[PDB]
RNA sequence: GGGGCCUUAGCUCAGCUGGGAGAGCGCCUGCUGCAGGAGGUCAGCGGUUCGAUCCCGCUAGGCUCC
RNA sequence: GGGGCCUUAGCUCAGGGGAGAGCGCCUGCUCGCAGGAGGUCAGCGGUUCGAUCCCGCUAGGCUCCACCA
């Protein structure tokens, strides 16, 4: 994990930095594991992103605009009742585990002064938001439960007493000689990069493969050196925030990894990167859990249609091959003076096979219709918004930008805003845009004559809301709004169009993001 | 006795009142919590029909009901 | 079964004159500010110049009774 010991002390660092003495204005819960405090520090207004999300937990300074529930979430308002309006003394890291700890300056109800502990364990699927009495030790609550039928060591309730998790026993890399690698570290056994995250604490294997990597030929004299190196690097602040590229998958760290032979892009600081890293990776498996139910159930509903379509087709078959019965009884009516209810049994046999030819044609048919229409579902559900999801679910059951050169982009990111979009708010000579032959956002630009870079943003924007949104080359078609028509009966968002032009466009995120109107 | 309702995967139940057998939990797999697996004569039996938990015929059993 | 009482905005409650106030939630402003959000006044049909506040009924929720052989 790129979120590591090391990563937390340096997060630890700039947080300090930034919100150290600031005070806490508001406190929002925009979603089930992420809480953001709006802290007034050095005479900036900055927002602080708590994730205790099971894939995506980080802590860090964040720009992104979120959007908040309209009712706040129960551990919002508790957050809000012991710490809103206090003031951030310190922050500090537990050792050198993924722990932060926000000592929280706050006034009780009668006036006199409460110190309040804000524990932000960042440990994947057990990440938690705990927040204490300083006194008494005491948890006041925690973002999520931990009962003793859990976990037997340590319990995270109410009115219980906050224990840290089990200490690992391992040495501190600020800390450590080069006497106490050469200690610790069998040169003979092999697997350096393991031996290294096993004696030092908050050392991931990411970092253990660059001391091992910087060592060049790992021995007795070259990974001490490369190691305490590494950890001065640490020590004393010399962070150099990156993203490497390595065939297509991304690392984030707070120092250069030159064991990765990928596109490195640095940064001035760690919350663009994990804003970046974690960009539709959070949203999309969130959207797939939800979507879970759904996704079985279309899928299944799809394979069905397949089925029928495979078995009615065998009816058909029957059908043709069933004229054999139709000459079996005219032969036996031929040849009665020379068994009846036998030659009436095969025709018997034809006619029900013949008659079934129509209705199974008919019915392979509908049976395509709804493969296609679980096909589009099943790619709308896979660029779905939250929104989106819902205008789904209510059919299963029955965003503005501004381009470069100041034109409007209005997007539907779900088939009722792209019906509404195309039927009500677009002009008859309005651009339309949409991914080809891939189910995707509806994208107009409010021109009748749009400059080709604004077709070319809108195109990016189109691309970005769409299936392929992860593809080098996406073709989107655009034409004029009146060649764009919904079919009689069709679905909501459903159109078909003519006089169309196609362009080539990369998906990019931080040209959509550019382009988005606040 | 008279009426009433259900029997569905390892387990428990969905499924509109034919549109093509599912979920949750447990279990098996790998990953680092995730997905993906298995698994049903839909109590059984036989009509209907293009498909039947689905419609009806036809018997189990258990509950509801005096 | 009968009596007795209740049903107002997210929440708590004001109130025959055309449905308010605080808090929450939103507006910009940083312990006060500054404007919004939101009502079939349980419902019904009627008294009338107007009904939340008449009056008669229907819900529902509580409460008290339903005994004597």
């Amino acid at each position: 994990m790129s979120f590591d010991g090391m990563f937390t002390y340096g997060m630890t660092h700039e947080l300090n930095e930034k919100i150290m003495g600031g005070r806490i204005t508001k406190i929002h819960q925009p979603y089930k594991h992420d809480v953001i405090f709006h802290i007034r520090a050095k005479g900036k207004n900055q927002k602080l992103l708590l994730s205790a999300h099971p894939s995506y937990s980080r802590v860090h300074i964040t720009a992104q605009a979120y959007e908040n529930p309209s009712e706040p979430p129960m551990f919002c308002m508790l957050l809000r009742k012991h710490i809103e309006g206090g003031f951030i003394e310190k922050i500090e890291q537990a050792g050198l585990d993924r722990i932060m700890i926000f000592h929280i300056k706050s006034r009780n109800e009668i006036g006199d002064e409460t110190v309040r502990k804000l524990y932000v364990e960042i440990m994947g699927r057990h990440s938690n938001i705990i927040l204490t009495d300083a006194a008494e030790n005491v948890i006041i609550d925690g973002l999520k439960h931990l009962s003793p039928s859990m976990n037997s060591y340590r319990t995270v309730l109410p009115g219980q007493d906050y224990k840290l998790p089990p200490a690992q026993d391992k040495i501190s890399p600020l800390e450590a000689s080069e006497d106490d690698i050469l200690r610790h570290l069998s040169f003979q056994e092999g697997r350096l990069d393991k031996q290294i995250v096993d004696h030092f604490s908050g050392v991931s294997p990411l970092f253990a493969k660059e001391a091992v990597h910087r060592a060049g030929l790992a021995n007795k004299v070259t990974l001490p050196k490369a190691l305490l190196a590494l950890f001065a690097e640490v020590k004393e602040h010399r962070f150099i925030p990156n993203i490497t590229t390595v065939n297509g998958k991304e690392y984030f760290y707070l120092l250069e990894l030159t064991h990765l032979k990928g596109e490195a892009r640095r940064f001035d600081s760690l919350s663009e990167l994990l804003d970046r890293f974690y960009f539709g990776k959070a949203e999309r498996d969130r959207v797939k859990q939800q979507a879970q139910d759904l996704e079985r159930f279309v899928v299944n509903e799809r394979k069905k249609n397949a089925n029928k379509i495979k078995k009615l087709e065998k009816t058909l078959e029957y059908s043709e091959n069933a004229k054999e019965f139709q000459l079996y009884g005219e032969l036996l009516t031929a040849n009665l003076y020379m068994p009846s209810e036998n030659a009436q049994a095969y025709f018997t046999k034809y006619q029900k096979a013949k008659n079934s030819v129509a209705v199974v044609e008919e019915q392979i048919r509908l049976a395509q219709e709804e493969i296609e229409y679980f096909d589009q579902l099943i790619q709308q559900l896979s660029s779905a918004s939250p929104r989106d999801i819902s205008e789904i679910r209510e059919e299963l059951v029955e965003e503005t930008y501004e381009s470069t050169s100041g034109l409007t982009i209005l997007v539907g990111k779900n088939n009722r805003q792209n019906e509404y979009l195309t039927t009500r708010v677009a002009a008859r000579d309005d651009i339309w845009l949409h991914t080809k032959d891939i189910p995707g956002s509806h994208v107009v630009i409010r021109s009748s004559e749009p400059d080709e870079q604004t077709i070319m943003e809108a195109a990016t924007i189109a691309a970005y809301f769409s299936k392929a949104k992860d593809s080098s080359s996406v073709p989107v078609d655009y034409t004029k709004i009146r060649h764009v028509k919904k079919p009689n009966g069709a679905k909501p968002g459903f159109v078909t169009y003519d006089s169309q032009h196609t362009v080539f466009v990369t998906p990019d995120a931080d040209t959509v993001i550019k382009l988005k109107k606040s």
